[PDB]
DNA sequence: CTTGGTTAATAATTCACCAG
DNA sequence: GCTGGTGAATTATTAACCAA
């Protein structure tokens, strides 16, 4: 233990962070904000997936990211520490507790809505298309290649979620 | 207790509410939806107190009322007995008198007057905001028509200063 | 006092889902 | 191609604090 507590803090990574958590609180509070953001929106994480690991209140932090007020230091020493590390993180699980739920990112958004212009039932295949058809796009975005896509983990796509997308999306539609 | 029970769905104006809501189920379901989204609307009605009372899928009823999403007949029977009671309940307290506590909610009304009164002066000093305690207040009373006396009916929704002054600060406060 | 941080609560939306 | 009903999670937004 104690000893892992130092084992922990000692990495050549470990140091890279600190110190890059480092500037980030020098320089402004708000151009990290959106940077963060935009991460995390690339990668589309959820927020809670971030008040979860740093324990900061989900609505303090929704406004300092999506309005700028004011966080503190402590606090925002934590949130960037997320970041960078969930970079890694994140970054591993690619070159190299609760469970997320997944989300419909814009790109496979775009094609799904594109592809809907009188699409009531697709055929079981169709679908199959445009599930891989997704996760070729998702991949654009995340700046890797479709060669895997299995990364996405969490938001990997797939037929049941186009199925519920559709069929969500005729009840959508359906009323008013 | 079944005496209760019984003494309970055996009054004149509880049999009648039975009726009414019988009839309500009769009509169209959104045209319900419509009226009671307004009669909340009006009083400024939580929508969680619905929720509770009834017992009603939260967003099922966010749904079907806004969306005006299909909600089976039990559910809805569910709903108009609730408006229905309502009614009585808030007209008691209200027309001719002297688990958890529903909170405060700003009514257009107060509010219109309050965004007017504000880019008029940023930082209201007790007698002031304290006049516009009264104001609001008043409109209050006017929407849910009845008399600026006791307005006191209002209740929760009851306007105040602290109330009115934290809602400059949070007008203030939020234009960083 | 008042800002300045920080918060518990509410509710529109989002995704899943099972029983006819 | 299950398909209407529902429902748990999520996160922008609201209305209040408590510390200095």
């Amino acid at each position: 233990s104690i000893l892992k507590e130092l084992q922990a803090l000692n990495t050549e990574e470990a140091a890279e962070q600190r110190a890059e958590v480092d500037r980030m609180l020098s320089e402004d509070p708000w151009r990290a904000a959106k940077m963060i953001k935009g991460y995390m929106q690339q990668h589309n994480i959820p927020q809670r997936e971030v008040v979860d690991v740093t324990g900061l209140n989900q609505s303090h932090l929704s406004q300092h990211l999506n309005k700028g007020t004011p966080m503190k230091t402590q606090k925002r020493a934590a949130l960037y520490t997320w970041y960078v590390r969930k970079q890694r993180e994140i970054l591993r699980q690619f070159n190299q507790m609760r469970r997320n739920r997944f989300k419909w990112g814009p790109a496979s958004q775009q094609i799904l809505y594109q592809a809907y212009d009188r699409q009531k039932n697709p055929s079981k295949e169709e679908r199959e298309a445009l599930v891989e058809e997704c996760n070729r796009a998702e991949c654009l975005q995340r700046g890797v290649s479709p060669s895997k896509a299995h990364g996405l983990g969490s938001n990997l796509v797939t037929e049941v979620r186009v199925y519920n997308w559709f069929a969500n999306r005729r009840k959508e539609e359906a009323f008013r």
